[PDB]
């Protein structure tokens, strides 16, 4: 179903009266807009257009009020002009109020480029878009946010250092990492939050757990309190939201005998 | 029924090996072109992309061939350029022969701005596109060419002039005039061609008749004999064809007791 048509004056291309007003109401699917251009265009001159006119309109929202036969100060004509509508409608209206041969004008539905609405990646197509992500991330169930792919990593030496996916950059949003630090039975590690510590706070959530033990929930703008711990194993899960700017943590685990 | 899509290189994003060669034939609605564009694109750079590269073919025209990462002076790099088919179909081919991780690529079809046909206004939407005409013309049944709105009118003055459509200027096509002089029983009138005389031809054939006499066919770049008619009533007939550039003619006709 294509969407294209032509609108003219009363009685074009002869004269038109004074005893007849008209309105069109163009419509496109969602995701199109509609273009109009005169081909034709002859109408009285008065000022701001008040007795005879073309006048376009989307919603409540007044394009263009058009008159005359060439632009003035005051006055518009289309000339060769192509107006759009906003949104997938077009209301067209002409009016005379008591040698002049009206108007003859033509409309298309087009697409409208969507991407103007995505976390990374958004592509537009005819009538509609979606988005996508950069490498290491997969596109969420929203269908719009970027969720990270930080899991399954563990670390085996006797100290390393963990963080946030963009650290020191804005972390992932909707994500929920888990992070995993692996030594001998006899080894125990001692964590302490390094340089920067940036978390959406009123808890994104940041939990240090190990058998039998639970801290946090970490968030806020300063470096937390170092932790030493028990095992030679601990896990540690930061789940996020939308909130972006927030660059996030990073941890820096030692171990000793 | 929307087209777009998603294509990327062997084992993305990972590192493609050489075993593996790959094509991906797009197809758009007639009316449509593809458009397609690269979000990631690494590979290795060798000399005119003989080793490996991404080329976009339409039929048998070759779009472009890319490899590298950074466009040189004998080899091209997407970059953030975006590729339109030629048609509504594209091919894109990738190639390896015996570190780098490939590339990701989108498409979507896209409208043809078909007005890039028509006698008079060419009008265009999504998918295809029809034509219109000026004032005073109607569409002809071929869809594209105008036909002129020359008949029914009839002359009664002692003398007049009557000419080509559109004189001295390209007369319309396709188009079929007749045009009338009708005077008093007792006057007998006489036509002669003025000014210029430009017609098709080898008869784009201009016939005067009238009660029993025959004229014509005319044609040719001289203005032709002057008649001397019989009746007080003659009836001139002007079939015209697809050739635009002639001036047409031009009859000043005349009287006598
Ligand atoms: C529209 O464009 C034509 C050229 O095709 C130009 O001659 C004419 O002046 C323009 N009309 C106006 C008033 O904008
Ligand atoms: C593509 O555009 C980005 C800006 O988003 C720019 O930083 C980058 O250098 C461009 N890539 C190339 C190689 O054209
Ligand atoms: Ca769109
Ligand atoms: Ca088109």
């Amino acid at each position: 179903e294509p969407v294209f048509g032509r609108l003219v004056s009363p009685g074009f291309p002869e004269k038109y009266g004074n005893h007849q007003d008209r309105s069109w109401t163009l419509t496109a699917p969602p995701g199109f807009r509609l273009r109009l251009y005169f081909t034709h265009f002859n109408l009285e001159l008065s000022y701001r257009c008040e007795y005879d006119f073309v006048k376009l309109t989307s919603g409540t929202k007044v394009l263009a009020t058009l008159c005359g036969q060439e632009s003035t100060d005051t006055e518009r004509a289309p000339g060769n002009d192509t107006f759009y509508s906003l949104g997938p409608s077009l209301k067209v209206t002409f009016h005379s109020d008591y040698p002049f041969t009206g108007f003859e004008a033509f409309y298309a539905a087009e697409d409208v480029d969507e991407c103007r609405p995505c976390d990374h990646y958004c592509h537009n197509y005819l009538g509609g878009y979606y988005c996508s992500c950069r490498v290491g991330y997969i596109l969420h169930q929203n269908k719009h946010t970027c969720s990270a792919l930080c899991s399954g990593q563990v670390f085996t030496g006797r100290s390393g250092f963990l963080s946030s996916p963009e650290y020191p950059q804005p972390y992932p949003k909707l994500s929920s990492c888990a992070y995993n630090i692996r030594l001998e039975e006899g080894f125990s590690i001692t964590l302490d939050f390094v340089e920067s510590f940036d978390v959406e706070m009123h808890c994104d959530s940041l939990k240090i757990q190990t058998d039998k033990r639970e801290y946090g929930p970490f968030c806020g703008k300063t470096l937390p309190p170092r932790i030493e711990t028990d095992s030679n194993k601990v896990t540690i899960t930061f789940t996020t939201d939308e909130s972006g700017n927030h660059t996030g943590w990073k941890i820096h685990y030692t171990s000793t005998a």
